[PDB]
């Protein structure tokens, strides 16, 4: 209970003031501060007097025991979601509830807690207990459940000054927001908001619509990477191929053979498979989502700068 | 026939080109998927850096665009997208070959690969037929194609619409059977006959440009290698086009297995695994002949030759187990 005493004192440095709101800050660098750059895009986005410091302390230190020394889906990764959405909101400042705008932050730092490196998928084929409990978007329900377990905990719960509703409310907003993350459902999102812009049926005061934006905004956030600077983003990429050729070989260790994404010997297509995955999933996320919420249109420029510079990669250049 | 709404216009005439892009857009194997809002505005800019600033009044051409756009459905394949990826191929052919054409044809050729497809149902000329549809009885040859056009003339008559305002009535009656004859000439029926014709008239060195009826020839197949062009882009990109072409035939093949009637297997989802060997027969059936008859004739067009080879050796690596 001295990890976030540590924690209580932290004031982030003035030169990082500014490039923090920027889209595209890279929080890389800033390893020992990053609990506290989170204090303060909390401080900063809901109010120093909504959560009582010591309770929000004691939650993030506890949320970064949770997050496992994975390649990919770990700390630092809480944190980069975290901020992105950070970003989303500031820019964004009116039409967020302030529910919403402290439940978001919450839901993108512990959005991948507990995660063991492992796709939905091979935790499905291999009967893992995981699978044996939520045969749907496994980890993602498993994340929320350790959201609830965190909070839960004595004198973690940071929403203990709330209405009944208010309580149960946010949480929701908290669960949705969690779950879709499952990128499986990001697409069928992504779809019907589309076809609700196109129309003109896209309604804010409508909470399942609202519900929608918010999925996608998760998606953004969480797929975040594509939009950093280029050196961030090539790097970030290494570190998830690290993630999932793990994964690949643990199938071979198991006669079984994973897929090309999934194998190492296939290190060569990566930037085509990049290329693939920018154009099938990354710009119609940042596109719609510029459409629905005009500010987060930095986000798609990255993301066009990036898919460049996979092109290049791929032709020699 | 559709007008389009005042706003989608002004913007269009507000717009300008990122820097990058200026770069990007003359080169063969671009591709405009990643630009949507930008696509109305990389065909201005297209226009213009090879037909001239004030070839037509922006506002003309752009009430013209933004019509065509409308007028295209949200179909898998045969939208907006192919319409200005079909004028992108138009355009970077045209430079690399900027004079072995008139003023004229480029201005023509342009639009005619924006107007190519317009208002396709996602249907097949074999389908309307076989099915006696209206359009059917109205066109027995190049069925869709002469539609497309009967809908360009429909969207240069409208007030404002028309771009060829400035026009002699001569030259007016010109850029028209330009047009025509490119847009028919995307049926795809028609590409074998014009492709061994061209390929004779290669072997014996009687290709002769300022002969109308070779130059003809010669832009019908530039049609085609611009409607295929999908295939000169990176693998990436033409696997996901792909994906978008069969989404449309399975679409038709569901449609005739309804009215009590058998699909050809490119129509029928249920052959998926064919995919492949489909690809393979058809780079090697179509394409690669429509690029290396092309690059005989226009030596600057070879990249696209090159990247169809590219895409052959993916479609037969896919093949192999790989
Ligand atoms: C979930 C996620 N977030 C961010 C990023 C930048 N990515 N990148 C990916 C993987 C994209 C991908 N790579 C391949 C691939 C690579 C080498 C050989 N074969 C491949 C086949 C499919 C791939 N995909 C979808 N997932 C993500
Ligand atoms: C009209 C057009 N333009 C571009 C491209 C890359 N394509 N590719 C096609 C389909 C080519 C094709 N697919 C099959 C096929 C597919 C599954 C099962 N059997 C098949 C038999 C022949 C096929 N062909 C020619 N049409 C096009
Ligand atoms: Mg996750
Ligand atoms: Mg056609
Ligand atoms: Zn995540
Ligand atoms: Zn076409």
């Amino acid at each position: 209970s001295e990890e976030w005493q540590g924690l209580m004192q932290f004031t982030l440095p003035v030169r990082l003031c500014k490039e923090i709101e920027l889209f595209h800050f890279d929080i890389g660098p800033f390893e020992n501060m990053w609990p506290g750059i989170f204090v303060y895009m909390v401080h900063r986005s809901c109010g120093t007097s909504c959560f009582e410091l010591e309770k929000l302390c004691r939650f993030i230190m506890s949320v970064k025991k949770n997050y496992r020394r994975v390649p990919y889906h770990n700390w630092k990764h809480a944190v980069t979601v975290a901020h992105c959405m950070y970003a989303i909101l500031q820019n964004n400042h009116t039409l967020f509830t302030d529910l919403e705008r402290k439940g978001l932050l919450i839901a993108c730092l512990c959005h991948d807690l507990d995660h063991r490196g492992f796709s939905n998928s091979y935790l499905q084929k291999f009967d893992h207990p995981l699978a044996a409990l939520y045969s749907t978007s496994t980890m993602e329900q498993h994340h929320f459940s350790q959201t609830v377990s965190i909070l839960q905990l004595e004198g973690h719960n940071i929403f203990s000054t709330l209405s009944s509703s208010e309580y149960e409310q946010v949480l929701e907003i908290i669960r949705k927001a969690i779950i879709a993350t499952d990128l499986a459902l990001y697409f069928g999102n992504r779809k019907q908001l589309e076809e609700m812009y196109q129309t003109g049926s896209l309604n804010l005061n409508n909470q399942s619509h609202r519900d929608r934006v918010i999925g996608l905004m998760m998606t953004a956030c969480d797929l975040c990477s594509v939009t950093k600077l280029w050196p961030v983003t090539k790097l970030t990429a290494n570190d998830i191929y690290a993630e999932f050729w793990a994964e690949g070989d643990e199938m071979k260790k198991l006669g079984i053979q994973p897929i090309p994404m999934m194998d190492r010997d296939k290190k060569d297509e990566v930037p085509q498979g990049q290329l693939g995955f920018y154009n099938a999933v990354a710009i119609p996320c940042y596109t719609t989502l510029t459409q629905i919420l005009p500010p987060t249109e930095p986000l798609l420029k990255a993301c066009r700068d990036n898919l460049s510079q996979w092109e290049k990669v791929i032709r020699g250049e």
